[PDB]
């Protein structure tokens, strides 16, 4: 086939897709090229890796996979790479969709192909091969949210000699109830290109299972171990430093001089020396958070949508620093409006204390729930509430007629807003005709907003909090994972505390005589069956 | 246009030769034009559907609301040219209704549309029951209190007492709004009983019952929103506004090849793709 | 074979599909709209038709007259 829609399709591809074993064997025996890649736009439709071996793997035809891999005529190159660099394992990862049956099929085919590849090429590191994006099959599974195949790979255990080296989970010992497992953490914590934790945590927010992928046993235990080891103390220290920063900023802003036209000449008195020191420290922290936000933007390259569907804390800290810097500019521009900026920064700064509720499970999950409430329930409520408020305020201020100070849309909007906070006067003016119209409008507004809509907000919050327990917990765990990875990247003292329980000898030896050290993580377990 | 209405007496108001008044009268003309548009749209809906006079009050709420908005607009026009300031009374109602009718357009957005459907359900069930019982309690205790109140050496009006007792619902009840009575113990006992029954019991009960309702109208609200959007789709397709023919589908596809006769059969089908990893 | 049995309307002008929709007979409605037959000389009666099957991917055509 030369047509662009089916370009590269061959008789072998058709025979494999039709699940005709005899035709496949006859075509291969007759000289069909097993390396003939199909590059039609349809084969990108249904994607299988542009290779007949990957086609057989992706269609659950194990017999055809074995034949194409180790037939007597022309074996297929297991390390063959398609137009995007993907191998057979990348193709298997790509076709996963985390359903039960597809996950079982992908798991079985992946295991069989990897074992056969080891048997035919014991020297080949099949999983280490990256595609053109630079992703291994494990990194691709993590990047694309293929939680099923990811969980399989990370927990892979094999119980035969000369192929158990492929496994990542290995039972170190079995006593009676006590068992010890070693998980291979190669390219989980550090890979020198991209680790699984880096891929999951720094995903683009469109990954399907980004919140759930960290519930895979070794990753959860690893992140908890890293937290308890060295990140808990560093995080609490950072929280303490931020508390000191905001206390100093609060003190400096509270005792701002009230004379006109800044900048204010420093007086030779102790209180003003402390005040100007506090101002310098406040501006220093603002500059710090400003450059930290720039560093985040450059190191992540957000897609200009991930800024506003994800990474809210970075935006908030950056905006706080922006208010601080605008305050500095207005301060040295001889404008009192710097105060307008400063208080906003101050307000934002204190609300940014909620960022540090992560690292405490109950408070962190609570802050995540606050986020969810703001984004869903408060958003919908505020849209409808503002529609009602503006409509009834316009009606009332139209009805109001000054004669002999209301009749301003702002004042009427404020008076109608007061009903929401339980301070609505209900007789705030008499400057109208048709008192029945005025009171009917106010009563309709009150019934629609105060009695209906606000209690409806309470009810919807109840439904939401009922239906986001696990989601909030997973999001908090992801936030703490991001904290752990950022602390590890910073590391502050050239330390190397990110490593696992040592260069342990997991399986002894590869099929070669060389001994293999894996940098494993030990997990103890107790079981009362399968002794 | 309504905000900048002139405040002189006895409409219609002579147009002044100034820019602001030209903009004002243009806005008023456009407002009345839109009112006429929605009026005739409501008539067209009534004639084309022939509602059974019960389907109006269990269904077609949005058409009735837009029609009533236009009715208020037209009554405002009639009063305006009838030299009555009461046109303002109509106009503001239309204005208020118009802004609430903005919620009609929350359909077409799934979350906001389902939210508006839930608002509808809350109004029809929970607010209805609550308002019946609440108005019974409010009127009863207002009558008792205003009977107890005795003016002279203001209150002792049923309206004022009803308003004062309503203020408790919005968190603004004085609880000592008058002293013009004998038997202060009776007055305070009545007010406390009213507060416990309405503010503490009935309003918090409204919150609880709204929680119970929203817990069990998720799928019903989603289905009703889908039906509303379906009605929107059918009305837009029926109108079509420019003789367009975008209503069609993937084309005259040859589905089965042939009937039992020799004729080739074209069906105008819609294509749906799916993936199945079992039952090969 | 020459008779279009489902096109016959009742006194109200409703075909069996229109009647199923009108009366809320969601079960028979869902059956009719998703009706599929897999034999020659009877598949013309179906409304759901499988246009093609590759491997995991299938394509269906729903008749929506
Ligand atoms: C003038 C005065 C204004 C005061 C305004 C103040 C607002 C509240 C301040 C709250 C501060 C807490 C905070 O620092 O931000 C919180 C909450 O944000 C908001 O709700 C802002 C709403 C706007 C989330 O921060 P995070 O960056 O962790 O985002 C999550 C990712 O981590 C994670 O990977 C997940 O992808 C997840 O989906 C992401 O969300
Ligand atoms: C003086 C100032 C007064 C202001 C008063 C303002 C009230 C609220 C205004 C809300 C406006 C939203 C709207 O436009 O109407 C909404 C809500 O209506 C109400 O709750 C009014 C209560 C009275 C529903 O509109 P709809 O026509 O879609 O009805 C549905 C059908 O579509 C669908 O086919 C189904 O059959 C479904 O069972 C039907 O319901
Ligand atoms: C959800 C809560 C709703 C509250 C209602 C506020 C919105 C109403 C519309 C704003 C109109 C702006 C305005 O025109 O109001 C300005 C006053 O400035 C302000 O104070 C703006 C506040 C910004 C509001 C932030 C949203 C001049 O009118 P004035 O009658 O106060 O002039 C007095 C000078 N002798
Ligand atoms: C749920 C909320 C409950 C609020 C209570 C309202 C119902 C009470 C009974 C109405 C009685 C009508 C009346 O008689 O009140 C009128 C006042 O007109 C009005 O303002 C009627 C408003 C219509 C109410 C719409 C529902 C003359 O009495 P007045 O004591 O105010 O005369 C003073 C003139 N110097
Ligand atoms: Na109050």
């Amino acid at each position: 086939y030369t047509d662009s829609y089916y370009k590269g399709q061959t008789a072998l591809h058709i025979a494999i897709e039709r699940r005709n074993m005899t035709l496949v064997t006859l075509l291969v025996e007759n000289g069909a090229d097993v390396q003939a890649a199909a590059n039609g736009d349809f084969f990108k439709g249904f994607y299988f890796g542009e290779l007949p071996l990957s086609l057989a793997a992706c269609t659950n035809q194990l017999a055809i996979v074995k034949f194409l891999l180790q037939n007597s005529w022309q074996p297929a190159d297991i390390s063959a790479r398609d137009s995007v660099g993907n191998t057979v394992l990348h193709a298997l990862v790509e076709v996963a969709d985390n359903t039960v049956d597809n996950t079982k099929f992908v798991t079985s085919m992946y295991n069989e192909i990897l074992i056969l590849g080891a048997k035919l090429h014991p020297t080949l590191k099949l999983e280490e091969i990256t595609n053109r994006k630079g992703l291994t099959p494990l990194a691709l599974a993590a990047s694309s949210g293929k939680i099923g195949v990811l969980a399989y790979i990370l927990q892979r255990e094999i119980h035969e000699p000369e192929c158990r080296h492929l496994s990542r989970k290995f039972t170190e010992w079995a006593y009676g109830p006590v068992h010890s497992s070693l998980y291979d953490l190669s390219c989980i914590d550090t890979c020198e290109k991209n680790s699984v934790l880096e891929v999951i945590a720094y995903s683009s927010s469109e990954t399907p299972n980004r919140h759930d992928m960290l519930l895979v046993e070794p990753l959860n235990r690893l992140l908890q171990d890293k937290w308890d080891r060295f990140v808990k103390r560093i995080f609490y220290f950072n929280f303490f430093v931020y508390c000191l920063y905001m206390i100093i900023f609060t003190a400096a802003a509270y005792y701002r001089p009230v004379e006109g036209l800044p900048p204010y000449k420093l007086k030779n008195t102790v209180g003003d020396y402390f005040r100007v020191t506090g101002e310098i420290l406040s501006v220093s922290g603002g500059v710090y958070f400003f450059f930290r936000g720039i560093q985040y933007f450059l190191q992540r390259r957000p897609s200009l949508k991930s800024l506003f569907v994800d990474s809210y804390s970075e935006i908030l800290f950056f905006v706080q620093s922006l208010f601080m810097l605008v305050s500095v500019v207005l301060y040295f521009s001889q404008r009192k409006e710097y105060v307008a900026s400063m208080v906003f920064s101050l307000a934002m700064g204190w609300t940014n204390m909620l960022y540090y509720t992560r690292g405490f499970q109950q408070m962190g999950i609570y802050a995540v729930m606050i986020e969810k409430m703001i984004l869903r329930d408060l958003c919908r409520f505020m849209f409808v509430y503002l529609v009602f408020l503006f409509g009834f305020s316009t009606a009332v201020v139209t009805l109001i007629e000054d004669g002999k100070s209301y009749n301003s849309l702002y004042s009427t909007c404020l008076e109608l807003f007061k009903f929401t906070i339980g301070m609505g006067d209900l007789e705030f003016t008499e400057n109208y005709d048709f008192k029945a119209v005025f009171i009917i409008l106010l009563l309709a507004y009150v019934i629609l907003t105060y009695i209906l809509l606000l209690n409806m907000l309470i009810a919807l919050m109840g439904e939401t909090v009922n239906k986001i327990a696990q989601e909030s917990k997973n999001i908090w765990k992801l936030q703490r994972a991001i904290t752990i990875l950022d602390t590890e990247k910073s590391f502050l003292k050239c330390m190397r505390k990110a490593f696992r329980s040592g260069k342990l000898l997991q399986v002894g030896f590869t099929p070669d005589g060389k001994d293999d050290y894996r940098w494993c993580f030990r997990v103890d377990e107790v079981n009362w069956t399968t002794w």
